[PDB]
């Protein structure tokens, strides 16, 4: 399964627009009324203006070819200081057998480039903005982890209920797509920001559609 559409909010719509227009190219970013969309391979993200008094941010990982990590890292570093953790500007996660690259955007989103060494294809050609494959990860920060895992399982997603941990982060998915299901509070790696509940909507490849309210409740829309 893949993310076809992702709806996120932002308190820096104008700055966000310029940032991504400069990063992805005018041919991948469409400005709309009080919102704009960006194209990331087979995935699309619409950023909508956030409600006053709030400054939403999320953790978004973008898939890139197994052999494009170094190039992706260099490309990403041209748009912002690369984030570090343990004084390292990149990380290797053995569970996903992937290398990841991080940068913060104007609204404080943790933008990540993830290169899956075996779960992503090898593209014998130069990396470029046009080479972003799709959304590989998105955080589902909920006020009730067990309830979300349940409804997600009901939505027919790969879920091991007896393995879900309410107080921690839980990887839900397979192949090149994982939902980072967890509670608010914990600091995000490569970031000063701690997990906080913010609304969002998501439409998957299989027609499944779900949203997270401002309360943090996960609810299957479709
Ligand atoms: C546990 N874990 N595994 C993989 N990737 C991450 C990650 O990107 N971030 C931001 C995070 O807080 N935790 C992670
Ligand atoms: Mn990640």
């Amino acid at each position: 399964a893949s993310i076809k559409q992702l709806t996120l909010y932002t308190a820096e719509l104008d700055r966000m627009l310029a940032f991504y227009t400069n990063m992805l190219g005018a041919q991948h970013v469409h400005e709309q009324a009080d919102a704009f969309t960006i194209q990331l391979g087979v995935s699309q993200i619409q950023f909508r203006a956030a409600a006053d008094g709030t400054k939403p941010f999320y953790h978004i990982a973008i898939n890139i070819a197994a052999n494009h990590f170094q190039e992706g890292k260099a490309w990403l570093s041209g748009f912002g200081e690369l984030l570090t953790e343990n004084d390292e500007d990149q990380a290797y996660f053995p569970f996903f057998n992937a290398y990841s690259c991080y940068v913060e955007d104007p609204s404080g989103n943790i933008i990540e480039l993830i290169s899956r060494q075996q779960a992503a294809p090898v593209l014998d050609k130069p990396f470029s903005a046009d080479q972003l494959l799709s959304i590989g990860e998105i955080n589902i920060t909920t006020s009730d982890v067990e309830q979300a895992a349940t409804r997600l399982k009901q939505a027919e997603l790969p879920v091991k209920l007896d393995q879900i941990e309410p107080a921690g982060l839980n990887f839900i998915g397979a192949q090149d797509l994982f939902l980072l299901l967890g509670p608010p509070g914990r600091r995000w790696l490569f970031s000063e920001r701690v997990a906080v509940i913010y609304p969002l909507q998501m439409e998957l490849d299989n027609g499944v559609s779900l949203a997270i309210t401002e309360t943090g409740e996960l609810v299957i829309l479709e």
